[PDB]
């Protein structure tokens, strides 16, 4: 409980927002030097990434968005609304990413931050309930739309990126299957977490969501930014 | 007979002035706006490939730099210098971008570039021959220093290239492969044609130099520069 406060948890909301600031700083050191034109507009999406992202822990840290819910349990919650927000802007430019990897049109883009935003703020309005059976019903309405998200990935990103080259459809599958297989854990991690059967306390709920967090961002970035199929000049 | 100076072959030689020109435009025009540095200098040297040789052929249009040799048959032969000055500066840079592309050392770009111009300036010596032996000497010379050229590509350029991308891996392939069907070519023209038995006569030679020349550069060329192969490095 580094600002004693009672909260131990920032333990993690701090070796997060450092880890989100080494990644930050070292993805922009790296794009620092990149000239090929499309190769930039990646950088600069995703260095936005675990930028906003660093941000949101340093705010959720000084514990400086969080309110209270208690629960009809008696047993009240403390709810940090960065950690929406930041998901809120987040998600939507790794998803950018992916679509500017598949060569989308810009409505099937539209509708894909869309449906990811609508995914984002449902999650927040059911941490906000009070009642078991509330919390279902937000977060079901949140997993289909998580579940949409899924199909437009899975579908139109993905006949759209075959089009693209072997090294560019390469990665993208790659990256679609960690986004398919990491995202998954976070409605799960949520259900079972403090909102839900409660098999976890806040704090490993912290840092398994920070440790998510860390690998969506980071490792994501890490992955996309490397690989030649960010590289682009076009026809 | 363009210039209606006696010789129809500036008709092929004219067309190919053309070509050349259009080409080097196109390449110009597609990568003036291109960002990515390593993307930036194979065009910079491809641009010079159809440039150069445009100039030698509109130099060969109007008849300038060209030389009489008179065969010990009787026969006579003009020689157009302006065509080995292209190859001797055009055929280097091409073999520029395969070496950049494999990522071999400076050392090897230096025996390939320097065993090219040989190649070139043997050529050139074996067209101002006076005799069937000596023609077919420096022939055979040259055409040993292409071989050459080949070895270097499918052995050491080639295996550098295998410890690159596949997407690079498979540009280098492609174009080494249209190197040794259009490169080949020169040397079968040369010996079939006025130079060598004669079974063919300067106006289809002319018409069939101006063809490998264009596929060669513009050719070549707009593979090369079309590919995701010059991105990154
Ligand atoms: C806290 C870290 C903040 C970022 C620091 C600035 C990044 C410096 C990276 O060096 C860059 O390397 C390129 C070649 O790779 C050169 O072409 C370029 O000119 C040079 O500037
Ligand atoms: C909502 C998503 C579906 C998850 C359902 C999990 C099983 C039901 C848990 O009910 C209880 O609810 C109380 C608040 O009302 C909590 O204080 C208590 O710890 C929790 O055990
Ligand atoms: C509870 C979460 C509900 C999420 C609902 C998301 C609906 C998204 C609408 O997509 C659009 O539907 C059109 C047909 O109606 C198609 O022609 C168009 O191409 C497609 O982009
Ligand atoms: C390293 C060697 C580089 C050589 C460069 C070649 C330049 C081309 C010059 O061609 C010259 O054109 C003259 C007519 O204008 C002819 O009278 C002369 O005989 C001929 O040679
Ligand atoms: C670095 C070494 C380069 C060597 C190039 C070979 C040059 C050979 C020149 O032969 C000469 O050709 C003349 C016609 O052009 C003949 O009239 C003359 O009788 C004959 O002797
Ligand atoms: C290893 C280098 C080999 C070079 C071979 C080139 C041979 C060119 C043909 O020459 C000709 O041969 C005839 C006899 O067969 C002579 O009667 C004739 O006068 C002579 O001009
Ligand atoms: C190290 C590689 C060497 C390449 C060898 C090429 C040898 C070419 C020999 O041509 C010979 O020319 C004679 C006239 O001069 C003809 O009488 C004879 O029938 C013909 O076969
Ligand atoms: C690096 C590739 C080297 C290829 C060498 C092959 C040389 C073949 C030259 O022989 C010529 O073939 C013509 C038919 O094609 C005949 O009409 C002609 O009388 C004969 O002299
Ligand atoms: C390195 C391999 C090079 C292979 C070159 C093959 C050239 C074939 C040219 O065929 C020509 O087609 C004309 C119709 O278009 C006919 O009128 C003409 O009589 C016939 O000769
Ligand atoms: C090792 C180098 C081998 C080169 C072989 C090329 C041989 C070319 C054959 O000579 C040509 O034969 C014609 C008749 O068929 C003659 O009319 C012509 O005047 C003569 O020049
Ligand atoms: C990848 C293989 C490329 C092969 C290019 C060959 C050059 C183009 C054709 O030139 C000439 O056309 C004449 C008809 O117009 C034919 O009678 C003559 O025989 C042929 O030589
Ligand atoms: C790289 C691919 C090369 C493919 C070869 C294409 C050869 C096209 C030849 O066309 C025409 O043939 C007539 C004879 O039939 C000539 O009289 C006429 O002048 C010529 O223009
Ligand atoms: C950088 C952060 C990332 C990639 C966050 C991803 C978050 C999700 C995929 C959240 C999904 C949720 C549901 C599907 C329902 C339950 C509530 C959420 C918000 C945890
Ligand atoms: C743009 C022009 C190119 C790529 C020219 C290539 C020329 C050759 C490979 C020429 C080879 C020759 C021989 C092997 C011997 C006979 C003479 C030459 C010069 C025609």
């Amino acid at each position: 409980d580094l600002l004693n406060d009672g909260r131990p948890e920032t333990l993690w909301l701090g070796i997060g927002t450092l880890l989100m600031l080494i990644g930050t700083f070292y993805f922009i050191a790296r794009g620092w030097g990149v000239t090929d034109k499309e190769a930039r507009e990646y950088y600069a999406i995703t260095i936005l990434v675990p930028g906003i992202a660093s941000a949101a822990y340093l705010a959720m840290f000084f514990g400086i968005g969080v309110t209270e819910v208690e629960l009809a349990s008696g047993t009240v919650l403390d709810i940090y609304y960065a950690r929406y927000a930041d998901w809120l802007f987040t998600t939507p430019l790794l998803l950018l990413d992916l679509a500017l990897l598949a060569k989308v049109d810009r409505v099937t883009i539209g509708t894909l931050i869309g449906v990811d935003a609508l995914m984002i703020v449902t999650g927040l309005i059911g941490a906000l309930s009070k009642t078991p059976l509330a919390r279902y019903t937000w977060w079901l309405f949140s997993t289909i739309a998580f579940l949409f998200v899924l199909y437009y990935l899975l579908t139109s990103l993905r006949s759209a990126a075959a089009k693209r080259s072997e090294e560019v459809r390469s990665t993208f599958n790659t990256l679609t299957a960690l986004v398919a297989v990491l995202w998954t854990a976070y409605p799960i991690l949520w259900i079972v977490g403090t909102e839900g059967a409660g098999v976890v306390g806040l704090g490993i709920e912290t840092l398994a969501f920070m440790v998510l967090d860390v690998t969506a961002k980071v490792g994501f970035g890490f992955v996309l930014l490397r690989s030649r199929a960010i590289l682009g000049e076009t026809e």
